């Protein structure tokens, strides 16, 4: 008899709850740990590292995905193949609108643009990147509850990180079209989430500033404190969620 | 000195409230009219017709826009032109679950496929057609408190309702996406207000089954009483967001 | 027994003739109408509004379709459901040669720019949209005899009407590619005709200079006059036609 | 002093007449010649044979421009420098009608689908692909006049002669949208025409049945005799416009 | 005074040398490290595991890139920001020729199809993705002295490992269009590597049978031995072009 | 009892060799059949011109394509269905490096990009055009052997030759992504070659200019001498590798 795993994240059915948050960094994994109330560490295997979180009384995974679309899709594709439910990317992002939203901002995502090849290999461009309403709904009250100032908006996810001479990018366009934040996932997780009948969401901090002006602190220190309150409000939803769940 | 009006719709700024509520059909204007406190007729040019709604003490217009995305357009841009800060398509559709969703069923829109060409006009195929979510979460708050049922869904938003011989159309591909209803509007609707800082959302009453199975009744006396219902929840959630807007 | 009408234009096969004159406005069918020998009111639902001209000597409808691709393409497909051989859109128009074609010019179009959706859901984006050329030929004889001068051109048919900030219209560009002119429904009724081998054709007045230079008189009534012999040459086309069809 | 030619087929302006008749094959310059009443040979470079007819005391040049639309292109950028102002493509087809059009039939073509690259490369591909209708409508009246039966339709213009087993070429599709026939240069021709003010249409002899059904006799040999009535109706027309062009 | 490292591999120019290995996995890099003459562990960031490698004489990286094209895409960028000159990939991948081509088997590859998005974020579709034919040379000659058969071929590079249900993937079309293997990085690194002036290539072990027939064990333990030889290849391919770069 | 030949190179089975050179021009054929130890003519059709080629002992055909994708592409596709092997491009080019590479110089090039739309025809734009890495090792040591300078790079294969005024080109563009040359006819050469299993390459002479700065001789007599040494290395690989096939 075997613990019959997912190829890539090395987890059964049986150690998957209904809630998962997932970030880019398994370094950041540890580190949402600590805030939980108690942890199990799962599997660690290539980029994806699993603990299971219990935080409020409640369990939830924390697993890490991996920067960039094609990557994470495999740690998502494999978490719904386990029975996830809900699915959270918590993770940092820069900002598409540096008058407004500032270093240490924190932006609710309700929907993205499609800027990855994984999503159109899923279906056709038409089709709206958005997420679960209720995910997100429940996002935006953690926060007023734990006054915790935020913004919401859409996320611009691009498969480019570095820009080439030759064609431009679309940040200054995206901006232009009231887009917040940019980053490199939640596209993907929320097109396949629609398609797999799973409940998804994405919250951020702004630890980058791509168009121009301003600051720092080069990162990823990312901010602290500002940084614990994106988790902690990430943990607490998790929490409410998994509630729903049992 | 003269009135200063828009070119299709022929209203002022000053005519124009911040919420205004948009309908297909110029047939439907005198129907929603009917069911308010009391109204004004504003306008009637081409298949714009403009009343002010007064409704639970509220003032907002009802406007009507045409079949198709790029007459619907027009209609859209010259109401945002004028001030209006929320807008919100109440409409028939069909249903692309037709197992789980029957004529009379009431769907409110959270997102839509961008199958027009005016979007894309606007911005890259990329980009997320999606609702305003507390124009969404209100008609949802206004259904729970008024008793009737609802569903939630993506709907297919589709220049075409004739089909032709030669490629197929993506009713199907869209159903087996999750798609919950399809009709002709909401997607353009929903970027231009995400473009232009405008609040938007749709809800729509189950009057076609353009897959298959079922039903009767031909059309388009719709379903009475189900449709009074849709109109109702329309009209409550519109002045419940034009007393945000004073 | 029911007379057994075509969804939104609520018209009969028995209703509809050979020959059918199609423009935007619904007010459109009542100015065209008293330029007749005699008329019979049919039909009005939606933006669709049908009468039966008489002119010299003959029978045809005058329907409008609205404003846009997608709401017109309704209009023109249940036309051709209902037997119409022959359909001739006679509207307004910008002027993309604003040196050379002026406010009042009218202009006679062979084929147009498919900036719509619908054609493409039809059939692939290579795939040209042309008049028949029998119906511009028509079009051309009746304005010489009538010694009203015309343009001849390809129009750009676009379902964008007001720019957006982020991308470029291609106004200029087809301008620079010798379009002569611009409207919003030419091309759909093109492509719907050659696959569905009905023979159509476009004549226009300017009244618009989208590019740039010129004039007045804001609009729609177009102008008095050279509206009158734009009509007239549709209407004697229109007749011509008829008697080739009964 | 020298000649100033055209880089590819090697004439100067002063050898190139208003009116030239293009053909595919350099060995039909020769054959056409011969039904000329006099001819002057110009110049053969590559596969551009270029020669002055004289037909009915018109003189007007014939051009070989060989096979496929980005050879024929070159050809027709360079007449075109050279100033001609009327160019008529005459050639061998397939037919995609193949119970109404067979081996033998003749067809004079309005317009035709872009399935080329350079055309792409000139202007959007929602542009359309279409004959001047003054040379379109001479023809015609050349062939009445010559009672030689022609069809008259859209051409599919393919780059593809040789199907690969991946991916379906659209030789049905287009069947299906009502396409008459299926060569390799007239859209490249026509779109060229009409950004460059320069006049083109289309006569073609079916010589293939690239669908299935029917016959023969190989090719090309062609067939004789209907060729030669397709020949003698290029060169009428060809006369006729040159009369126009002195 | 700070080593200035970049952001996501966190290596200084210092630290890179003119030869890179890639690998995906950073389980991969100790087992890549423990077949070497002796190495030095650089850092260890995210996905991003760094390694110095000596072997036979030479020194060169081996650097974790992670899962997927984007991901990759900041390692290499990276690399090649740190002066990198040559980076190979050497991974697993799905057999495409699965008659031809079995679990075992190792493929050097001159090419890819590109299945991704920031390749297409760098330069048009058209571009090809290729190998420095330096590189492929190289590998193939060391794999013949070592007596390993190898197979030569494209690598299909697909964002997408696991289908959905609507549309469908093109793992057939390109194994009838003679594509050897499928993996999911190399089209990103040779493209990056033409616009960079940085030499690329790629070998592979394949592992995975993703059409059908065949085998086994699952993964990845890969296989052993086959495993080891294809890492001998692209360490003795290393140190043979780091020599060229000293 | 007929030959059975290909529909327009006019070539038997029989009288087609494993090795193929092929060039634009027909005129080029009779110089490069001079440089030979003894050939035989075999056809002229088209633009289509054959001889078998004696050179070192070896035989092989040269035949002439035309130019233009679509013209050659049926050249290819015929030499392919007679059983060709191995086929190489010698031709002319412009220089995308005007710096580096200047009028005179050789460039042997291992891939290209597809600005055709033949290629696209066959397989989907994602898939590279690649020479085989044979005939491109053995074009290089030749010219090696023979101290002859060359250049190795990609090659722009571009259905365009004359600019319009519309939209640019991607010369440009290309040459900042490190795109060597500029030519007509390789891109569809290499896919066709991958898709059939025949193996393909291409050497040209840079005799254009199309960027800017330089030169000339105006053209085609090319340049002497330098144009023989390309010549040269053509026939000498031709007979390398037809010694590989008997």
């Amino acid at each position: 008899m075997e613990g019959e795993m997912q190829r890539h994240i090395k987890l059964t059915k049986a150690q998957t709850t209904p809630v998962v948050l997932v970030v880019g960094d398994p370094g950041r994994v540890d580190k949402v740990k600590v805030l939980c109330d108690s942890y199990v560490d799962l599997a660690y295997n290539r980029e994806y590292k699993s603990v299971e979180c219990t935080y409020k009384g409640q369990k939830f995974l924390c697993v890490s995905h991996g920067v960039g679309s094609a990557g994470c899709a495999i740690c998502f594709e494999e978490l719904m193949n386990n029975g996830a439910k809900v699915i959270i990317r918590a993770g940092s992002c820069g900002s598409l609108q540096p008058t407004q939203m500032k270093r240490g901002d924190i932006c609710i995502c309700n929907a993205a643009v499609r800027e990855d090849r994984v999503s159109h290999l899923m279906i056709y461009s038409d089709f709206p990147a958005v997420a679960d309403y209720e995910v997100y709904a429940t996002l935006n009250q953690v926060a007023e509850e734990l006054k915790v100032p935020v913004f919401n908006g859409i996320s611009l996810s691009s498969d480019m990180y570095y820009p080439h001479k030759i064609i431009p990018t679309r940040l200054e366009d995206y901006s232009k079209a009231n887009v917040a934040v940019v980053e490199m996932e939640v596209a993907t997780l929320m097109v396949m989430g629609t398609l797999r009948k799973v409940k998804t969401g994405g919250i951020f901090i702004v630890d980058g500033c791509p168009l121009k002006w301003d600051e720092g602190d080069f990162d990823n220190n990312l901010v602290p404190e500002r940084l614990e309150n994106m988790i902690k409000i990430s943990l607490e939803t998790c929490a409410r969620l998994a509630k729903k769940y049992l």
